[PDB]
């Protein structure tokens, strides 16, 4: 295939066919079907050699994952598509791979046509000539001690709708069906102890046509804000380098992190200064707060399982993103080896952001006087994971820094709960017979960074009272106070959480460059307080599935292919193994300090549903901040052209 | 005066000369100044019986603070306007009141023509003749054992300018001149043991004519971002009283909070609801953290000695605030007793928020999908003491939460640094010869609530894991997880911290409902996580002059006029003393617990500076949150008509 634009770009539809023939004729002869097709990215040495030291071109490679008809696991390679040749491939019979949109599609039809299924549906109260309004959310079994990986397993959350335009969540069923993914059967069911029939209360809806019935009438359309660009953008793309306010990057997406921000640097008045490597998220999980079985089985690791690009929304032109958008579109493989695209995956676009700077003199009444406004460019996707909507913007501003903002909506997951059954303490009767249960998200930032260049540490920084009491010579009037900065050494040093009585920040920096002012290194600096403790317990399946998650950072040695802290199959895994973070974390004695490291930050929040999430829930935003400090020698925005500006000599002039 | 439109609204111009006639005759014969001349709004009793239940109409008054001529301390009072008499009288001879903009403005030219100062300046290397070039930002002493309140006095911070355009802050002087008020006199000045002569630098400067030089050229304009509401706003104004998306509310103004809402609902599909009867920022305290004298003295309350009404920006017009704007007007009184305005105080205008909510069906790959998307109510001010620049943001959103976001802004204190001297630990040298000083701005949020009507409590809320071990029969996998309510019974109980450990929240709820779903109070949660423990030791100047500020959590009894967490008059109070927060804890004992409370919030930053935030600091947010659980029994913002909507059968009809 032909060669693309830049080492980074994702594989293209002529690029994934290329992967798939090759495959397919080095299993000549075998049934095979195909789980990801993907851009194997250069090794990070060989990808700065190629963009800053005229070094060599780095081959473009394809990775794949693909099972085979009546053969365990996995078969995993890679294809140098310039020769069209397998140039690695091993046999995983003991893994289970990501839950691609056709490995899910195919459950509901299983489970309706299944005698056992029918039987408890009747069971429920729906007779068996209704089947067609029952319906499932197929979810990873996630992990099972019954299966382990020795079944491709998935796990049918069952709903029921009277009505194909109901939303189905205020109608859950008691029992779950246990599918084989490969056999297309029902295996199991879990029935509970407690039978619990059908809700026949109304369903809770959120069309305009439902909410009419409900509420006799939706708002009047509001008088409209209109955004308008009439001389175009500030923001400059060429193919997916992106080019404004001084930062450029390369904007590239995959099946499983979704958008991946690499090679980001910042011109600095013509000296062109690295920042990151690559920046995306790299794992997420939800773990579910109810000890109840199979409610254990709740903890869906969503980017590992089901992935943020395969899962992800082509995002409606003028709804999703309002104003003068820039899209960009996903290609995947399905099954049978051929690309598929998802339009409009990916938005991006400048937005007003408020005030960037501003100061007045008292003296002459604020009359002297500047104001300038910010201005913030996104770069955004939203994917949706069965029930959940995850809404993913990450922002550059003008200051340098650079944000993740995340906002969770989308639809409470909901189990049956009977008239007079208790949903607390691990739930929330958000409606009538509907019990949503307690649950966290949380995310795993994976940041590769190159402050101001190669060779880079990190640290924890607290706040805290001079150690010199109230009324000693040091601090007569107890007022003393500083930044204590821990600088990691090995890898055990970094494995530290958020903590409030500090107010911890944690500075990823360049230990071998000064800033001539303030004496210190360059640095950005994570600023992120919505890091909740892992609430299962040590040794749980949740923990043991999710290593990353126990801490708010974990930071190890940079290797290539360090991308997936869960390991890289990581549905049915119990969670026992060296892999993943575990791996690269091992003894914890490894050296951080002045090196290529990555840097894992787990955030997110811990959810409590209540009435005001349901039937629909309205966005819960997330965020995390990276600050430039100590990087710049003065404030980087100061030659933006300020919305107004009156100086003290012409404030006189005008009086 | 003709009576007010509503008791809320601040006095008018008229009020307030009316009020200051009523004050000069009832002193006749004496020198009186005037301080401080605003509404006393009516009981809380009173005012609800008043709008609500067809009581009495209150009384409209207006508190004023006096100084007499060689008389120590302060009058304070009020004026019943409609008899046109001072009604309440009373002395304080040994306190000192806010400082005003005109207070202020004096301590300049006193300095400048101070002989001792002069002698200073020259010592520091600046001519005799050159008087005009040294300024000075005056602050409160904010204490100084020396004098206690027996003077009235202000610390003037020196600086340099070369050219009356330059930012002074890049050449701080070395001493600090003691001024007294009243007589215009220096009577002191803090001379360091180690003398440091002013910086030969250039100044550090921001203005357009000087990034041209500093760097060669501004960037170009940016092409624009228009926005328009072509069919007006969708918010209505009936005098101060807001209405918007549900919500109604009193948009009130004073001399020291700034923005005051007032009796804020929220209309239930036509069950009027009551939420908050009051909510303000009521005091706020900056520390510093260098010990080294006179530093100590840095740590003003600006809201009690300066008064965000006082200190407010006119804006601006077209560039603070952006888009279609509704604007207010401030009235105070200067020292003669005249009303005087500051055009433009207040911004009102609502924004694009991004999404309300979203949810999509992956069964025919989201083509079943309904997108809402959100606008929210900003309410806003922007206030400069001295250096400083605080953006306040009321903001109004469409699920029927309320926040409040901040943005810091201006420029860092600064004090001299000698050319081999180490700022480090307790500032930074962000430019030669500059030591920018650690400090934190903390915010004492002030919240009258009234959630769904009369009688509330107040609890935090702690996420935890179930007690029961991994592997017992109530924890099986160890997943647990519920949310540990403690409600507070007495004010002792409420002294409470943010912690990340638990992910604190805090409710205020209605303990005399229920949510016909979930069963729990109806409640607005705190959500909030910037909440810097206090730095400063107990005992120490800055814990004893804010009490509030040693938790993030305090709530006490409702009471008349509990305004002012640290006192009524707070510059040169030493902190010792039962006023105030101290006051109203008392001996922590008193029942808070379904009745008429008071919850004040301490929330804030602590800001280790680095050159990017000089000469001229990009805006940093802070922000908190009250959200709507188990108040509402489903997502309010249902009603709101659909960006984009398509059920299944629509999307089946569409082929
Ligand atoms: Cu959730
Ligand atoms: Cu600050």
């Amino acid at each position: 295939p032909a060669r693309p634009a830049h080492p980074l770009d994702p594989l293209s539809t002529a690029e994934i066919k290329a992967a798939t023939n090759t495959v397919k004729s080095y299993f000549a002869g075998k049934k095979i079907s195909f789980n990801t097709v993907t851009l194997r990215e250069p090794a990070r040495k060989a990808y700065i050699q190629w963009k800053e030291q005229g070094g060599p071109l780095p081959p473009r490679l394809a990775y794949y994952v693909i099972l085979e008809a009546g053969k365990p696991g996995v078969k995993e390679g890679l294809v140098d598509l310039a020769s069209l040749s397998v140039i690695e491939t091993r046999a995983l019979e003991t893994v289970q791979p990501i839950l691609t949109v056709e490995d899910l599609c195919s459950t509901e039809e299983v489970i309706r046509n299944d005698p056992a299924v029918i039987e408890q549906c009747v069971l429920s109260g729906i007779p068996a000539n209704e089947m067609h309004k029952v319906y499932c959310d197929p979810w990873t079994i996630g992990y099972d001690e019954r299966w382990g990986t020795g079944k491709r397993l998935q796990q049918a959350l069952v709903y029921y709708r009277s009505d194909e335009d109901d939303s189905q969540y205020s109608h859950p069923l008691d029992f779950c069906p246990i599918v084989d993914t490969e056999e297309k059967k029902v295996i199991f069911i879990d029935i509970p102890n407690r039978r619990r029939k059908v809700s026949k209360h109304k369903h809770a809806n959120f069309y305009p046509k439902h909410m009419i019935e409900k509420v006799g009438a939706m708002r009047p359309e509001a008088p409209p804000i209109n955004v308008t660009q009439p001389e175009g953008v500030s923001f400059k793309m060429t193919g997916n380098v992106m080019e404004w306010s001084n930062f450029k990057f390369h904007i590239g997406f995959n099946y499983r992190e979704g958008i991946v921000l690499s090679d980001v640097s910042y011109n600095d008045h013509g000296n062109v200064r690295p920042i990151f490597h690559r920046i995306s998220l790299s794992e997420m999980i939800v773990p579910y707060g109810s000890p109840e079985f199979p409610h254990q089985r709740k903890h869906a690791l969503d980017i590992g399982e089901y992935g943020a690009g395969y899962m992800t929304n082509p995002l409606s032109l003028g709804c999703d993103c309002k104003g003068v958008i820039h899209y960009l579109d996903a290609h995947f493989s399905d099954r049978a080896g051929d690309p598929i695209t998802v339009k409009n995956a990916v938005c991006i676009h400048e937005e007003d952001d408020g005030l960037l700077f501003k100061h007045s003199d008292f003296r002459d009444n604020f009359a002297t006087s500047l104001v300038t406004r910010a201005t913030k460019l996104v770069v955004s996707q939203i994917f949706t994971a069965a029930n959940y909507e995850y809404c993913l913007y990450w922002v550059f501003m003008q200051d340098g820094a650079i944000r993740l903002d995340i906002r969770l909506t989308g639809i409470l997951n909901t189990y049956i709960l009977g008239d007079d059954e208790e949903a607390g303490p691990w739930g929330t009767r958000v409606y009538p017979n509907v019990n949503a249960h307690n649950h966290q998200h949380l995310f795993s930032l994976r940041i590769d960074p190159r402050i101001d260049g190669d060779g880079n540490s990190a640290a924890a920084c607290d706040a805290k009272s001079s150690p010199y009491p109230l009324g000693s010579p040091e601090n007569m009037y107890g007022n003393a106070f500083y930044s204590e900065k821990t600088t990691f050494k090995t890898v055990k040093d970094s494995l530290t959480n958020y903590e409030s009585a500090t107010g911890r920040s944690w500075d990823i920096f360049n230990p071998n460059k000064v800033n001539p002012y303030s004496g210190k290194p360059p640095s950005y600096k994570l600023v992120s307080t919505q890091c909740p403790p892992l609430l299962a317990k040590e040794g749980s399946l949740v923990a043991k599935r999710a290593p990353w998650a126990s801490h708010s950072v974990n930071v190890v040695p940079y290797k290539d292919n360090r991308l997936y802290p869960s390991g890289d199959h990581v549905p049915q895994w119990s969670g026992d193994g060296v892999r993943g973070m575990r791996e690269w974390i091992g003894d914890g004695s490894e050296n951080i300090d002045n090196t290529d490291i990555l840097f894992f930050h787990t955030f997110g929040i811990t959810h409590f549903p209540a009435p005001e999430d349901f039937p629909l829930m309205p966005a819960e935003p997330i965020t995390l901040m990276l600050r430039p400090r100590h990087f710049f020698t003065e404030n980087p925005g100061l030659d933006i052209q300020p919305s107004y500006a009156m100086t003290t000599s012409e404030a006189k002039r005008a009086v």
